[PDB]
């Protein structure tokens, strides 16, 4: 695909003869590969010099007439304001015609850096293409000897031009997804809606409830949290794009190819059917010979095979990007950290239930599950797997904290700043004390120690420090709120990107309620309180917790683009 | 909505200042209404003269350079052909660039012809709007004395210019619906699919089959037939639009607003969801107190209220367009006939099973249904309603033939041509003899007359008469096939529109096959053969006749657009 034929796709035909004719210069690139060698390798560098001057002459002429039009647009605007200083109703209609003229020139300006960047990207593609076609390194230097020094690239006046246009718009003045991809979202949004209703009815009416269903819920709870996250992240990618925050830049995402919000809802929908089908099948058990415990591996196994597929199909381009990011996060100290590394490494800190539930499924299927009985997923009637023996659950529980804490220490040894790179380590180091004091208390109660209640105090004394540490932190720097430049935006930062100010006030209240209760759940599961209360409270809070991470994703990215608090891009 | 802002909506901004500025004159009109009288009328007969000359000067100049560009393209294309007469690879690449050049030139011709016709429409809207705002007839007189004689309207050279453009393209050279509608279509499709599978499973397993279920099928068949027809008609409109057939013209539809295929798919999906819900509810009967027979009334009454709703919401425009067409069709002799009337009155001829089932439902609910028992839709265990007593079934069966015969007679009386306006009369009149002889056979067999088998031979003899009459007719004039000007397209007409001829051959075979069984289906319903065989053969043949009607609709429109066989537009 080579960026070759898709280059001219996002180019207006009015400049068709003017842009780099990438499709043309490939054709005789393969001519010599099918058909002197030094002459054939130099002619392209002279051919690219033909395109060098063609874009050099046009851009400078366009740039010169753009800044001259910047005088003209200036001459246009305040004169309308001077005209402002039915007659005025036509005048602002004439202004709105001028706002169109400013917008078309802004659109005309928009085309100009594309005439630079698309060409600027268009060059390098044909120079490395020449670089393995003829096995040369001069092309890698030709972009340095010509492109990196060419007038159409070195002069960045076009970048600062729209910077004035955007400013003057805010001072004086003030592609859709393919139809098939939109349809498939509806089809997968409909099969998921009805299938849930039959699941509700099947549990209440058909399936019997005398047998304990606790193992079934604690096994299938892992799947639901992932499906909630992917769908909730689909709303996020729509919010960023609509608001205006350039998530394509902060994420260091591929500038050309990216997943729109419609694409995310399709992956969320498809897994929704498979999860619902597996749960519904386990109830009725239509096969009557295939055991019920084989269905959970079919569901989780399918997702794993979906993610790690070599086949260059089914979102293959975007699947490796996650795989590269996931591995770089897990081996945190061995690599540097960017915004992509930080984001995923933190997202796993609110998805800790899935990692825990993986341990339960592994233990249950290997210690307490009988592979000689058809219905084994539902017990006939006290299992180590759902307990905290040896604190194996505590070790996996602290895994998400380990990834971030190591990253912050690694992020300290490249810049040597105690603030805000070591204070961040404090907020992640508190969760280690959260689980340790919990596990020791529960074991002491089981043994019967007199000072068991002493360990209860620390687990409650250390309960609060964890909550306020991450609450005062998320509300001050991650979101950037509570600033001295509040002005009109009282208790807020000076500039807001999202339309309505009530949303910022709404999330401040919500980020406190769901934070003081979440730290109970991450520590309740270690201790033993009640078999019903050991699930009924962990199943009503875990789907709530991922919602908190969803709203926190709305403001961290905005505060990373407005102020660059993270200093990732400098 | 007055065509006012949507005029400028489908106008390229490059000519925005050149088109009529409908919004400004609307505003001055409401300024008048909010605030001399003749002096008002007089000064806006010159105001439209301002746009009269503005568009007169632009169009004639644009057409003057267009025909000069027509000389230019005639200086361009054969020069490429002369250049045609890797070198030739670059030559034909420049040839394709010149085809692109002719493409935006044709786009500019498109811009010119709408700069004529949309401007023409805007004139008539503003003049008529002035005709009730100030209660004057001069505006219509002005649209006759200036618009109807204007240089930009009287000179139709642009139409033949685009004709020449299409001719040269065929000689030498050779908007998407909003995403919400597509998503809704997908949602309804998925819900329908899952509910159908649930219905099949419930029928096979849960509901008991010892009791007779024939009344349920003979009641619920009509909704399925209607839904199938609507979905197939959506596919029909998609095929028409994609092929190039200008169905906007033959149907005399509104040039601006029309129902694209996805709207039809949405309506079909919604009705399918409702029908499936009604059937599934009738199966389980969850309420256990509400009787099972009220669900068909709920479904059919909801459909009726949907079609007759006064509210100007939910496809209101198309809704009353269909209502007007149906009213004009049913009172056939009192009105003239256009393509819409003929098309709907013929569509109703292949949907007779819906009327038959409506009659059956009326009789069953008025004569044999006990309104004092909850479960009555399923008989406990010989019903006059499902029989053919008095030939009420016969008369409702021949109703559509009566409508079409009356329409053809009215067309003949308004034209006085024995061909082709009287052979159609016999083709539609054979059905009366069909049903009369079938009913007489059945009655005589019930009585036990010796010459009942005489009526058997008479029915069988008239069977082939009815079958070949409409089969030869549909294959010769309605489709236009089997023409002497075959040439390469053997057994076909000289010009074909759809891409592949195998479609034509398959449709010929399909029509010949299915025309000999729909007649059996429409003739058995009067006679009595077997309670199982009565229902089964009709139930497996009814959903096929609508498919045959769809495939006939696929070709009748092409034939009338290509040859004007019906002579409706002359
Ligand atoms: C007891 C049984 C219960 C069973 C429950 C099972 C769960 C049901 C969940 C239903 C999921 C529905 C979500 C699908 C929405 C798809 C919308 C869509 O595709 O529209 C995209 C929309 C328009 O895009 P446009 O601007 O035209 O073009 C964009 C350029 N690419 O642009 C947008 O992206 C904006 C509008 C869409 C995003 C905002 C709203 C989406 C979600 C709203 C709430 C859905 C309900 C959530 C679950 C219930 C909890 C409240
Ligand atoms: C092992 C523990 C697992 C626990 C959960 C951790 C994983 C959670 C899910 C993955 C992370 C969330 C998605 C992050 C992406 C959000 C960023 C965004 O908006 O961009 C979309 C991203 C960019 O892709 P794009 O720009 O097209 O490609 C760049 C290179 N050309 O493109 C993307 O959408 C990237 C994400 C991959 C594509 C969608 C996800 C596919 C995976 C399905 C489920 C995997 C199940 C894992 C096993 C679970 C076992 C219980
Ligand atoms: C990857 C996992 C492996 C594959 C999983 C396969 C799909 C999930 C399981 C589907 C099972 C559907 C029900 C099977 C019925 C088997 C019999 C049964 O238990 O029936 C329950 C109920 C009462 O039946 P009863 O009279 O007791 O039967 C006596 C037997 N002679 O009789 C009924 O069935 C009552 C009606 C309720 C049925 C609801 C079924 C809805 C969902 C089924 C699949 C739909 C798929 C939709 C998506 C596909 C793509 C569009
Ligand atoms: C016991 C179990 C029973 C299970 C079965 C129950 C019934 C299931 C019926 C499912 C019906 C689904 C049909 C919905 C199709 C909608 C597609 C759509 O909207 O796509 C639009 C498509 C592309 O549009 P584009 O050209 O991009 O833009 C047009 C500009 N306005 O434009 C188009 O319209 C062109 C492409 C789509 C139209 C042609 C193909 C549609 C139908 C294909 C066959 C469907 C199956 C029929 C039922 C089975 C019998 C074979
Ligand atoms: C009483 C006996 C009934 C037996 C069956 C007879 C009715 C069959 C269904 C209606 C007729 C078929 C539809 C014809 C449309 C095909 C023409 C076409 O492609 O154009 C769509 C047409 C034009 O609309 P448009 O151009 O937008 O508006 C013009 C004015 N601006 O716009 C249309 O789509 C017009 C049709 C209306 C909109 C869809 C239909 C709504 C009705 C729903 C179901 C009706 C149930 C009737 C009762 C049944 C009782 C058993
Ligand atoms: C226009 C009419 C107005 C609308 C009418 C109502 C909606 C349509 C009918 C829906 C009926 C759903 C099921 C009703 C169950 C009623 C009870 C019953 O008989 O259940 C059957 C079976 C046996 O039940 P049993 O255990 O004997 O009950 C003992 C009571 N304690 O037990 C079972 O239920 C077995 C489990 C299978 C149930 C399958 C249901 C699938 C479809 C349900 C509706 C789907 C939603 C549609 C779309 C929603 C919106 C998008
Ligand atoms: O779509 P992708 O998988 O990303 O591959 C394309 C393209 O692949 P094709 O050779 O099959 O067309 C190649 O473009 P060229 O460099 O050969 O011109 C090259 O990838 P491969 O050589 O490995 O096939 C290139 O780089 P990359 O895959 O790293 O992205 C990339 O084009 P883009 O860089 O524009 O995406
Ligand atoms: O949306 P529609 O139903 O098509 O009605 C609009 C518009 O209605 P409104 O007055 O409510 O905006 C009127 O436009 P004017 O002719 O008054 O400028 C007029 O309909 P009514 O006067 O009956 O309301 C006109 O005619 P029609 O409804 O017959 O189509 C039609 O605008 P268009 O003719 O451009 O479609
Ligand atoms: C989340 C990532 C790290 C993977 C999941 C955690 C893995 C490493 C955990 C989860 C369940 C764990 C097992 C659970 C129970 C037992 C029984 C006992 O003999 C100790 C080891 C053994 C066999 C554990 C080995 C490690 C294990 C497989
Ligand atoms: C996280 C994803 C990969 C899901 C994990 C599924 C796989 C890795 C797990 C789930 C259940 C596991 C099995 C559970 C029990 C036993 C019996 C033991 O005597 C040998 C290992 C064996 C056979 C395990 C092998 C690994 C296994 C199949
Ligand atoms: C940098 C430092 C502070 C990080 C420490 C993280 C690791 C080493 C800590 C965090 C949680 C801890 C566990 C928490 C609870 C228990 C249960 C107890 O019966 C034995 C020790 C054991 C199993 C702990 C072992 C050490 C542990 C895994
Ligand atoms: C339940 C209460 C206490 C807290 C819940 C807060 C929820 C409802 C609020 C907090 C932040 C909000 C978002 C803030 C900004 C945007 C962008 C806007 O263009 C569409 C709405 C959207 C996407 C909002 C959706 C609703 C939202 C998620
Ligand atoms: C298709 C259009 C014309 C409407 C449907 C046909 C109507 C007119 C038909 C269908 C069912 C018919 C009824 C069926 C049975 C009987 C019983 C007997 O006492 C004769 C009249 C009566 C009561 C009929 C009256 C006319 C009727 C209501
Ligand atoms: C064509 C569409 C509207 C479907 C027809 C539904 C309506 C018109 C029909 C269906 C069943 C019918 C009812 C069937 C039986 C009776 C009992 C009789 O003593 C009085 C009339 C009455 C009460 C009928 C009135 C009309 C009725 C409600
Ligand atoms: C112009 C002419 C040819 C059209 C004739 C159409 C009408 C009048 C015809 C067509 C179908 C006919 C009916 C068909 C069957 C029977 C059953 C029989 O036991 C009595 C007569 C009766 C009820 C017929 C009466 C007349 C009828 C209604
Ligand atoms: C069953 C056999 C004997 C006959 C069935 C005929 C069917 C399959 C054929 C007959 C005519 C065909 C159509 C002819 C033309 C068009 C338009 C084209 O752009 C897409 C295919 C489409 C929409 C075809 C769909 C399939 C079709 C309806
Ligand atoms: C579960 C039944 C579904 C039946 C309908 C399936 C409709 C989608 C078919 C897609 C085929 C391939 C086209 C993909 C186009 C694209 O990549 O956008
Ligand atoms: C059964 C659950 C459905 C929930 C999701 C419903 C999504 C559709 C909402 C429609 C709102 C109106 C939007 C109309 C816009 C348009 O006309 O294109």
């Amino acid at each position: 695909m080579k960026f070759a034929e898709h280059l001219s796709a996002h180019i207006t035909p009015e400049w068709r003869k003017q842009y780099i004719q990438y499709e043309a210069f490939k054709d005789m690139l393969y001519s010599a590969q099918d058909q002197y060698f030094a002459k054939f390798e130099e002619k392209f560098f002279q051919t690219c010099e033909k395109e060098l001057a063609k874009i050099n002459t046009f851009y400078s002429e366009k740039l010169a007439e753009a800044q001259r039009r910047f005088a003209t647009l200036q001459n246009e605007l305040q004169s309308s304001l001077d005209a402002q200083k039915h007659e005025e109703r036509v005048q602002h209609r004439n202004i709105k015609d001028l706002k169109l003229a400013f917008s078309e020139f802004y659109l005309s300006l928009i085309l100009l850096q594309n005439y630079q960047n698309l060409n600027f990207t268009g060059f390098r593609k044909i120079l490395k293409k020449h670089d393995k076609i003829l096995e040369t390194s001069r092309g890698a230097d030709w972009r340095v000897a010509h492109v990196e020094v060419a007038p159409f690239y070195t002069c960045k006046k076009i970048n600062q031009l729209i910077s004035e246009t955007e400013a003057v718009v805010t001072n004086e003045l003030e592609q859709p997804a393919p139809a098939w991809t939109t349809f498939r979202v509806g089809l997968f949004c409909g099969i998921f809606i009805v299938l849930n209703i039959t699941l509700v009815l099947a549990a209440v009416f058909k399936l019997e409830t005398d047998r304990s269903i606790w193992p079934l819920i604690r096994i299938y709870r892992g799947g639901f949290l992932l499906i909630e996250f992917l769908f909730l992240l689909g709303i996020n990618t729509y919010g960023w794009r609509q608001a205006g925050v350039n998530h394509v830049l902060i994420f260091e995402l591929n500038p050309r190819s990216n997943l729109s919000h419609q694409h995310l809802f399709e992956i969320a929908g498809f897994l929704g059917i498979l999860w619902c089908l597996s749960l519904l099948a386990c109830f009725f058990a239509p096969i009557s010979v295939i055991p019920t415990y084989v269905y959970p591996l079919a569901l989780y196994g399918f997702m794993v095979f979906f993610l790690i597929n070599p086949t260059k199909t089914f979102y293959y381009k975007s699947r490796f990007w996650l795989l590269k990011l996931l591995f770089r996060v897990f081996t945190a100290p061995f690599h540097k950290v960017g915004f992509a590394d930080f984001w995923l490494a933190d997202q796993l800190n609110s998805l800790s239930v899935i990692l825990m539930d993986l341990e339960y499924m592994i233990c249950f299927y290997s210690l307490e599950l009988k592979w000689d009985e058809s219905k084994g997923l539902l017990p006939n009637n006290s299992g180590i797997c759902h307990k905290y023996t040896y604190g194996v659950r505590a070790i996996v529980q602290c895994i998400p904290a380990w990834l971030r804490f190591i990253q912050c220490l690694r992020r300290y040894r490249d810049t040597k700043r105690a603030f805000p790179h070591l204070v961040n380590a404090g907020k992640y180091s508190t969760t280690f004390f959260m689980v340790t004091f919990a596990a020791l208390y529960s074991t002491h109660k089981e043994r019967g120690h007199s000072d068991t209640m002493v360990f209860f105090y620390l687990w409650i004394v250390f309960y609060i420090i964890s909550s306020c540490y991450t609450l005062i932190w998320d509300l001050k720097m991650d979101w950037g709120l509570f600033d001295k430049n509040a002005g009109e935006n009282t208790f807020l930062r000076e500039e807001i990107v999202y339309p309505q100010k009530a949303y910022y006030y709404c999330a401040i209240i919500e980020d406190v309620i769901l934070r003081f209760a979440w730290t109970i759940q991450i520590s309740i599961t270690s201790t033993t309180l009640l078999p019903h209360s050991g699930d009924i409270i962990a199943t009503v809070f875990a789907p709530l917790e991922v919602f908190r991470r969803f709203v926190w994703n709305f403001f961290r990215l905005e505060n990373e683009h407005l102020n660059n608090c993270g200093e990732f891009r400098a």
